[PDB]
């Protein structure tokens, strides 16, 4: 089992990717600690979890958040080994009608976080030597979008910072990769008309959506010991939509 | 080629690259507009550009200086046609020597000051179904950088920025580009060591330096009519040290 | 941004881009030698350039056909400054139905055609210490297409080629660069149904197709004085069809 | 165990990269067809495979070699359902001294022989309605590399030709990827001065060569249905030297 022994911080594993995420971690023998924004959101995680990691809540944006789940993490489980950054928001708008907190959230949501859990993980795995950090991105990131500048500078943005991030400790042992999804299935895209869909297949030659556990099959090939010649990539899982 | 009749704002003009793009627009026929962070250094602009512009104070993180300084424009010249966004600062540190406002500040003085600008000249470009953004980039924000990871990450997200704007505004007439210089010989390469200068240049092919006037011939080329089919590009200008 | 005394040579210049790349030359002050297939397509290419260059026969993956034309515009002009490398064919079609031959004659044509014009011309210019190799690409290159497998391998392919290139000569002064079209409008896009236009301008945002003389400028830009320090790079001319 | 009952066909087997490849899928249960030029080559990958599948010998130049190999593949072992393409030669030279053969064998041999393999495969991997098709590229295909011409444009080239078959091929199950390798250790690479070595170390973040069985597990990860979301890429194992 590759993970064996190793402590992973899964932010945002409330649903989808990041819960596709946390369970491919635990199932090969990680304990997994996943973030959601409330307290319920947390206890929730804690269920599926069970035995084999913890829920917590956890505010990307918010230094003293940041700090007391690294603390609580730290003394119920050990160092994290594995950081994933999935934590992400949308608020989307054309440029004339995006809003000044609009711009702010998602840089602070998507990008600024990036930065401050990178920070806040990164001694321990330097004393280990050895760790890796994840971060979900975005096919948007690359291609850019009408009416997600926002999201698309942040998501564009968390690949400079993690090549910059690659180049200073890749000598220590530490991968720093990004995993940019194409469309994935969720609750959401579950509840759309049926021309709705078929628009946004039109744009993927594998001719269906992607699924979560796609997702946490190329982030757990990163995370692994089998990629540690790896580091400031950008592997993108999106059916063909866009190749690099 | 030539812009008689046009009106640019050219972001950090008082040296350097951005003296050089406010020069070599007037010399293709724009009138110029020239910013600095103080009274003195818009002076400094003003008397370079004499009849074929002025200088101005301007914060380009502060919105209220952003539209006292377009209100001027407005009232004076008339509306921009060609915004180049040059201003930007560097505070580097590797990632565990960072603080938190050396992060922020370069994520709002190089990002979110992308944002502010496009978004308080674009409804004018609309009007009239005319209009350039050309903001300069880095080669640091597509190769990343040790040492620079909160510039890199600005410098790609702008990029992001910038597809997502194109995507938004090409059926009209608006085009939104990047240049990305590499070593360039300003200020800041001046005051390098003589061995920091020399282990640059073994990594560009050309074996030289480029000057501000190479950096201004490509955004005068993509803020012309002649660059009217190129839109969400980045135009990298740096001596093969980087091949895209 | 003037050519005077400059010597082009732009191969497949009977019409379209390659027309219109020779005609943009002219008009900047150089001397420009068109290439065709036969000896009517370079005598109706001698037509339009009168005294300002000339038409000749030239057949890019004949070795004998390339000294040839050389001698002829070195007795009668002299060496070439500006190399243009537009000649190329298209023979489409799904790989299990791709002839072997279909697949060499693109390779041939379009990619190994590239390099024996290059290497025919580069001792006069390293001689010179100044040069310019321009190739046109193609967005395929970048994207990939169904049923132009071989299309896009030859417009890949000299991108490798043409940053190897760059690497070898831009310490002389010699600068190697592509121009990537996206939908241009030519004989081509002009017989395709109503529908086939429908949809590829559905992923054009611009909302157009590019015209041959936009593509010419941005030729005519690379091969300038004001382009030195730009050497191994793409430049992507497709209404936003692609943003790199 | 991932690869049972799936027959791979692993062309240039005979040591570093292609054997640790062939050995990592039988390891994980295939049978491997792995390939040498030469009669006692093939014996030698029939040494190392045993019972877990077979040497032949193959040229992937020549037409009747690729139909006699498949020919016995299929008698022997039955249909591929992997296709990794790791035949590969160098013949390096600068542009001017570089003979027409070094240009067209190395174009025929890195560049046509992915066409060839491919479409000799593709048939029976369409009616399984699965497939993985991989071939092994090089991080010179991206950045260049000076007095590498022809291989640059062919292994850039190889990329062109991947992302048009993908585009074909998605719907039907099949996966076309590139895995780039940056520098690695192989007898050549053992045998250099320490001084040699420590230049391209310098090159390289990680600060060691990658060894061939980190191709390996890239190659493995592509070929499993782990990866069957992922179509089109590339992916870059190169310790950071090139981040894409
Ligand atoms: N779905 C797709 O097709 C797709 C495609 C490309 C990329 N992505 C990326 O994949 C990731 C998952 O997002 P999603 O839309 O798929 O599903 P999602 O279910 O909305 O996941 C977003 C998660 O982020 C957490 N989160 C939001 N704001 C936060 C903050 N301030 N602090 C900490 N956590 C915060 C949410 O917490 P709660 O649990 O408390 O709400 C939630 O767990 C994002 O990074 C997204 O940009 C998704
Ligand atoms: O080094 P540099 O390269 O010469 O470029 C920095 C330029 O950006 C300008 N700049 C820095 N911070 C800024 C801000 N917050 N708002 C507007 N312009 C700014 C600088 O103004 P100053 O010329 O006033 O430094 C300078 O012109
Ligand atoms: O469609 P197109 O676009 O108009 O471009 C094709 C151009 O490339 C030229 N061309 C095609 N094959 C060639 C060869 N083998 N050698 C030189 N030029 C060639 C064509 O010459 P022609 O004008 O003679 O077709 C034509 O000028
Ligand atoms: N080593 C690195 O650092 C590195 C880096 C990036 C990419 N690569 C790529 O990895 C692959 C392995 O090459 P290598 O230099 O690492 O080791 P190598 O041991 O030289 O492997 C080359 C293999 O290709 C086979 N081959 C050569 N010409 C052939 C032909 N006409 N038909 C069929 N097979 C042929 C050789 O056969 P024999 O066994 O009969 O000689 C040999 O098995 C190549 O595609 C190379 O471009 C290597």
């Amino acid at each position: 089992m590759s993970f064996e022994g190793k402590i992973a911080l899964v932010t945002g594993a409330s649903r989808g990717i990041g819960r596709a995420i946390a369970e491919t971690l635990v199932a090969r023998g990680a304990k997994v600690i996943g973030t959601a924004t409330s307290e319920s959101g947390a206890q929730a995680i804690s269920d599926y979890l069970g035995a084999n990691g913890k829920g917590l809540m956890l505010n990307v944006t918010d230094p003293a958040s940041i700090e007391s789940v690294l603390e609580n993490v730290r003394a119920e489980f050990g160092e994290v080994d594995i950081l994933v950054n999935n934590a992400g928001i949308t608020r989307d708008n054309l440029l004339m009608r995006m809003k000044d907190d609009e711009w702010n959230d998602i840089i602070e949501t998507n990008l600024s976080s990036v930065f401050r859990l990178s920070k806040a993980v990164m001694r321990a795995m330097m004393k280990k030597r050895h760790g890796r950090i994840i971060t979900i991105g975005s096919v948007v990131g690359t291609m850019g979008n009408a009416g997600q500048a926002n999201y698309a500078a942040a998501k564009a943005g968390l690949i400079g910072f993690s090549k910059s991030l690659a180049r200073e400790v890749a000598s220590r042992g530490i991968t720093v990769n990004v995993v940019a999804p194409g469309f994935i299935e969720t609750d959401m895209t579950r509840a759309l008309t049926d021309e709705q869909r078929a628009g946004t297949l039109a744009a993927v030659p594998a001719g269906r959506l992607g699924t979560p556990n796609e997702i946490a099959s190329a982030v757990a090939f990163l995370a692994s010991d089998e990629a540690s010649y790896i580091t400031g990539e950008t592997l993108h899982v999106n059916g063909g939509m866009y190749m690099v």
